[PDB]
């Protein structure tokens, strides 16, 4: 084996993860494993908190009743993402089990919410999970879930979630704290702080409400855009093509910690907003320009393992799964929508999927996901955020990425060429390992 | 332990070093350990170089006499930093032992210098340590020590260091080699070379002399500023917010090796100069702008361990203690002075202190300090500079950083919020792990 | 051993590879080891492909005849580089063995080519290595070899390579696929793709043909420049000072994978072109500006080990030998030619040579060379390219770098100063470890 008798250029590279060909059947097998797992870990039942006995007489129950505790909460913002993912997966795969799940959980929450409200009113206390639904106090308690409920209800008028949607959205649009200019804000950890996460916690709900409330379509399109641009003005870093995680209004400098998951939330927000805006919307160009600039900054920092780093621009920080999945979804979606180039980005998405699929264990858990994480102004905090299989943030994104990869693989015609994944818009009529595209 | 039954977001991160709360008492305990150590390793006595017998009849001694050799030289530029550090520490802590040390060493050097001069004149030879004091040949032999002597003498007219100050400063201002435009320069390793280190070796002395010589105040303020800006024009790299270690006038390109300690010296020079300049000094804005830009470039490159890298912009180069300490001092000082934002930078300084305190061993030595280091035009030289507990460069900076951290902690009200260090200007009236700041 | 009794600043650093002084004799010893090895692995004989029996009656042979297979192919583009390297090495060292080798191989190929053509015409098949020579189909099949043949023939009118040169160049200039604007291009892996490698596969041949065909000098100088600038417009990344490996015309974004070897090919192309252009050529300034900007971008990313990384701007990608060697050649050449500064770059080249020489094993093989590598749009492909001693790409560059380092060391007067390699244009009259340059 030498230069004269071997194509050294065709030697099998020693990848640590998987590389190369991907079939939509394999992607579906993997999201089905995650789906089967989360299905059994998100029970839609009321039980006695002391004995675990199933409660079915909701009119009679009291402060002993709670939602059965599986590994993941049904109405956390993390699960808001899962619900949106499964709505999308039903569409790209045609597997109605995915939407049956969302139907079932939403109908269950709609059914029981009023009874728990009555318990709270009579007893002064109830399941803390129900207080999140009934009395949200932050966009984290409302937006992602509200967004998914709007999406499904617009596909099914029989879905009885209007009461929940109105409650959630009344909080978002009328009660949530904002800066003087209206930008969704927090007073933690500092007064008048913007969190990159709130682009995603707040904007998709507003964008979807423009579709749900006919009377307020223009008003909500404009508010969704206004939020987007008021956040991006302050938080985007044009020199890097990345967003800072936080921005404190009083601070005279605004240090950038380009945390991967929140950068995922910003990329996903652009996708959610661009899914709704009319193609001739007058501010669409500015939003699209921001999206495209962010795509370029994020993708340049993909690691050799296909994952992205916890701090995106710090290649000594750990590789994190949930952000990686979010980016894969966004990139596949943007290619599918015609927003970004398939030749340039298809292989990025594909490699990212290989990376993510390698973290779906035999049980269907998603490994390597950063746990719930707030805002810091030092790098040690970010570098050392724990990872755990039970961090709920991994699940939605993996499902959504898989769903979108199936669409991408069913539309495009990727093929290995010279040992590299290449995207082709027409099927190449060759099995040669190295080839030129015909005229 | 899962998403439903655990706050995974409150799990204890597996830090390698310490993180979080810091009390001024702990900082003081640590600088006291360093102080006790250096006190016993910097003897202020004359001994016979052959027998070690203590010499007290200075009028009678000859070329056998030398300063007793402890681990660290009393009048090296490294110890010039230590003296300035201890002057500062006495002020922020109120511990007069720190200034007693400086008083003692300076009075000893003032006392013996004239006798060693007489030995040199009569015998043609004396202790090489005394030749550095009596006949300096480089800013390294004069500036940092002269600066500290001016600082203390202005606080104590009984301190008999005027002869030493005049000798040192005559060298600096009249004998030191300069470029055509007056910028302090060297002819090593190449003709007409600027060393970033000389910002610190030369400028603070000139700035302090403006305070010491009433007649020449304006002249020395102007020269200090002129040096600063003539160095920064050539050596600052605006695209990085960092300084190059060296600049050779003849070279048509000026490669940047952003060596951490010398970048510390440049940051410290800005602090020393800004401590002296009137707030309405006409060139102060340009100096402040340079300082602020350097702060932003340095802080962005802090590692996940709180240390900075030997080459700042090379995250594969070793983490170095002395530079880290210098940055901590500069950042705490700038916050204390109102030059930079506390919310943005307090946690940077605090993490850096945790990092540094972890390198103060039980003996009181400072580990991980880069040894004396000249100028190169290749990266291997910088990457492989040895570290040693006896590198004197670590001591001053750790003491000075600790002193300034005590001030910072006694003024600000930092507190953990959502597992991250946050700086508050008013004490928050809560022990909740996660909280919003009140209106 | 402490601060008072030891120059800690003069302690021996624990380098992993070699550092410091380099003699032209040592460099020559190392290239002689590589040369002896490749000499025995590149046999210039025809043999029966079944038995290995040497064939000397070329007029009588048939489709059984092939070039004897040693470890490296005689007319691959990799060996085109080797031939140019050895022409250069003969000049800087005066060792005629180097040019005797090239003479021998070129005369052998000139002698046998017509016989193999006759076999191909009569039998319909022949040695695939001869089909590359006789019927090139890509610049890889022609340019580098053609370039070397022109170079030697212009030094020796008796070298009977005009038929091969005309055949190769007819392909390059008239048959090779180009973009609409004339830029040499490929239709793999995508339609209308530019490969950074083709700067080197195509431009030097065109530049040399301007010297070989008197009638077409102006025409070929202009075409060489036009190619250079049409490639660089699209492929250079001014913000990084680096080139992207690929550029697909249809893509709306052009992702940058700054692959080290192809960046070497672009740097080498500038050297080959600048060797030919008149110093008053009207577009020379634009070419020189591109060269100088690339020098600055490449050199800033040299690792602490002296090697450069497989993806230049990804410090977590492997250190690669062939690119490193190419850069060393380019830098030494540019210093020797007066194009870049010796003080700034001599130590870069010198360290790079130490790095490369450490990969020349006792057998004379070159270790750590990336195998033949095509174009990807994901980083995993690049990060995981295999390395192999039989990758032919290492040999030419090491030889050429060594040859040019000998010239550099025989012209300049480098010397250790303060433990760092420093370049001096006049021999310094001192053996002191640390010194100032005299007035």
């Amino acid at each position: 084996i030498n230069d004269s008798n071997t194509p050294l250029h065709l030697l099998q590279p020693a990848y640590q993860g998987t590389y190369g060909d991907l079939t939509p059947e394999q992607v579906k097998k993997d999201i089905d494993r995650v789906f089967a797992y989360i299905d059994k870990e998100t029970p839609a039942r009321v039980v006695d908190k002391n004995t675990g006995k199933v409660i079915t007489d909701y009119t009679a129950m009291g402060d002993e009743a709670q939602l059965e505790r599986g590994a993941f909460r049904l109405a956390s913002y993390e699960w808001g993402v899962t619900y949106s993912a499964l709505i999308a997966a039903a569409e790209t795969t045609g597997d109605k089990r995915y939407t049956d799940y969302v139907q079932n959980r939403f109908r269950f929450l709609a059914e029981v919410a009023p009874h728990f409200k009555r318990v709270y009113e009579e007893k002064g206390k109830t399941d803390s999970q129900l207080l999140q639904i009934l009395t949200p106090h932050a966009l984290d308690d409302a937006g992602a879930v509200c967004t998914a409920m709007i999406k499904l209800r617009l596909k099914d008028e029989s879905l009885p979630v209007d009461g929940l949607i109105q409650n959630y959205f009344d909080f978002i649009i009328n009660k949530e704290y904002r800066l003087a200019d209206g930008t969704f804000a927090r007073n933690r950890p500092q007064r008048n702080t913007l969190w990159l996460d709130d682009m995603f916690m707040g904007i998709p709900a507003v964008a979807q409400m423009s579709r749900y409330d006919k009377e307020a379509k223009n008003k909500y399109l404009a508010e969704a855009v206004k939020q987007f641009l008021q956040f991006a003005d302050r938080m985007f870093i044009p020199e890097k093509g990345l967003y800072r995680h936080g921005w404190v209004e009083s601070s005279t400098d605004h240090p950038a910690f380009c945390w991967a998951r929140a950068n995922g939330w910003a990329l996903l927000t652009a996708c959610e907003l661009l899914d709704v805006l009319p193609e001739d919307y007058p501010q669409r160009p500015k939003v699209m320009d921001y999206f495209r600039a962010h795509v370029r900054g994020v993708t340049a920092l993909q690691s050799g393992e296909g994952f992205w780093h916890q701090l995106l621009d710090c290649n000594d920080s750990y590789l994190e799964t949930s952000a990686t999945a979010i980016y894969v979804y966004c990139l596949a979606h943007a290619i599918n929508k015609g927003w970004i180039d398939a030749i340039a980005y298809g292989p990025v998405a594909q490699l990212g999927w290989h990376a993510v699929a390698g973290k779906i264990n035999e049980e269907g858990q998603v490994e390597g996901t950063c746990v719930g994480t707030g805002m810091a102004f030092d790098p040690a905090f970010y570098y050392y955020r724990p990872v755990n299989v039970y961090a709920a943030h991994g699940y939605g994104p993996v499902l959504w990425a898989g769903a979108e990869m199936i669409r991408l693989l069913n539309t495009q015609h990727p093929q290995m060429n010279d040992s590299a994944v290449q995207y082709y818009q027409e099927k190449q009529k060759t099995t040669a390992p190295i080839f030129a595209v015909d005229s």
